[PDB]
């Protein structure tokens, strides 16, 4: 079996029985087709991956965090397939490869039709293609009846916020491209080509979408200082209390399937 | 039978009968309606307003340039209504009341729902108030219409084109609004504020829309030097030969119901 | 078996025995011969296909919304045979012939003699030609036992309501075919060319019908509105209390010989 990784071929002939992934997306894709990891980079905190795709899977033993994965500990985990990030890991691809194959993928930066198609490779190397493709098919039809449910030209926002400021999701991102995928509208340029903003009181002002959901990277954060001032109020998602904080993790850090019908989800329980 | 103008509130007792406009979107409310002016200030050119408008009147007496109408030739025709322009003919609304009744209504400058908004208060000056109520209901239904046939998601843009430069037209402007009443996509940041966008051949790349319509004010123009460069093939209006020149009357001199149905049938045959 | 649809030639050999249809006019030509499909796009809600139709046949498995099936769903049947709308269902026509052979008729636009033709054409694939052609052959001398029973001048008019507005059902439409077809009188022009007219109060007061049957599509609707109106107390059909709201989905969603009687029956107890 083999696949085009972000290296060039990846190519395994045995079914991988002990799996290590470095990212979170990773887990998603395997989650989604009952397959639990025995080797996880969670950050050293496993409720960063979403319960949706916990809930499908056994638990997994930490190989410590996403940029700075232990070598050693995922040695230990005597793995026969590791699943690397292909921003994260370049410099430990020949490191890892020593342990066990490594399919370098692209996670950090990807966009959603990027993610699938990630996705449909990692069901090629763990020797679970038709499931996966059938998997990936029931995906599209499921987003596919949620944008038929949702009837409004709203503009829906997402970005992460902390002290050291606020951060837009573009239409380019994973999280635009999840609201892209349903229908939803975005209050952003339509050439916009970061999928992270910067985004400063002017531009949330100019900007002005209608429901803005945040997810808090700490406590207080940007828009605390922000509510202080009197423009705040002006905006739109504060006189509809549209301004909802969210899951930091789901919008933010899980993408994959798994999190794009709980986004899916989440947002049909927001519109009402 | 009174309005609330721009100037406050506008009142007339008797239908007029003889009725002079000193714009191209009152030529437009009344021709809906099946009224025609005895003078209109069409810059000494009566292909300046769209035939769409012409062929349901009669021929009228030009009274000069809108930007400085002849008093003179306004005060020939004898009229009982003067529709003016509250942005070009406020230094002369008081000369033009000593010869008639004026109504001073926005024009230049207007929005797609503020030129539906002054076709109400003149179908209620003219006394067809009813026919003018049914006649825009009528527009919003055939505009809806249009929408529901178009099935596209392609960027349609339109700028206007001299020697001098390019200027797209915005969401915000007469041209945008039309386009997002019929559901069209707009290459340009929803938040943008300005009707008008000045447009280097770099902006032509970064936006870079699908269909690029372009109403020429002079000949030859700034596009003609633009297709020199080589990268002006590499623009997806240029591959695809959706580079299409569109008058300039209807979508930049033109306002109003039977423009904006004009527009919706030009973009019905470019688009099939 | 071979049969001529929007390609000409579709050809079985043995008898479909797992058949799923995409419209609603296809359920009632297999119901008029006592064959239940096993699937339906019924656009999650069974009712919106009218009684006389489902008392027929047995429960069926959904497939999702007529504009947008779920092939996921229809695989899931094991159908034998799909009868596809030739309008809608175009771009996904292959992919149905992947799940099975797929019949693909006009359904959406059809006229009362195109139905009856496409249920012919249904009847030879599936194995029922001749029972088809007698059930056709019962049908059209029903149509004419009930213009023969009817011997009324009074113009009768359908069209459905909505908050967006009335649309008036000529006699060139499907439901103005049936009334055609049983001797009823229209009040529009018997020039009139347009299936569908987008009708106002002062259209609706001109045409002034003797009986004026409605499908409510929203409530509130635009009728509500124009009964505030005093003139409203004029219509004929308000002075007789024959404004009477019919069957939506019998007058304007389900097209066929068992929706035909039905509306036949339905005028018959109207004028009794």
């Amino acid at each position: 079996r083999s696949v085009q990784d972000e290296q060039g071929t990846f190519e395994l002939e045995a079914i991988p029985q002990r799996i290590v992934v470095l990212e979170f997306s990773f887990v998603d894709a395997l989650a989604a087709v009952d397959v639990s990891p025995v080797g996880v980079a969670d950050d050293n905190d496993a409720t960063r991956v979403i319960p949706a795709v916990r809930d499908k899977i056994e638990p997994w033993q930490s190989v410590g965090m996403r940029s700075q994965p232990s070598l050693e500990a995922i040695a230990v985990l005597k793995p026969d397939l590791i699943i690397a990030d292909a921003e994260r890991h370049r410099a430990i691809y020949q490191d890892l490869q020593r342990i066990a194959p490594t399919l370098l993928l692209k996670s950090r930066g990807e966009t959603y039709k990027e993610n699938l198609e990630s996705a449909q490779k990692i069901g090629v190397a763990i020797g679970k293609q038709a499931q996966m493709t059938q998997r990936i098919e029931q995906h599209k039809q499921t987003m596919a009846e949620f944008k038929q449910h949702f009837a409004t030209q709203e503009t829906i926002q997402f970005g992460v916020v902390s002290d050291k400021g606020m951060w837009l999701h573009s239409p380019v991102s994973y999280a635009g491209g999840v609201l892209s995928t349903l229908g939803i509208q975005s209050p952003l340029a339509p050439s916009e080509q970061k999928a992270y903003i910067p985004t400063s009181f002017e531009l949330l002002l100019k900007t002005n979408p209608d429901w803005l959901l945040v997810g808090l990277y700490s406590q207080p954060n940007i828009v605390d200082e922000w509510r202080k001032n009197p423009l705040f109020k002006l905006l739109t998602a504060a006189k509809k209390q549209q301004l909802v904080e969210v899951s930091p993790e789901l919008w933010s850090l899980n993408r994959g399937m798994l999190a794009a019908e709980e986004i899916a989800r989440n947002l049909e329980a927001l519109l009402e």
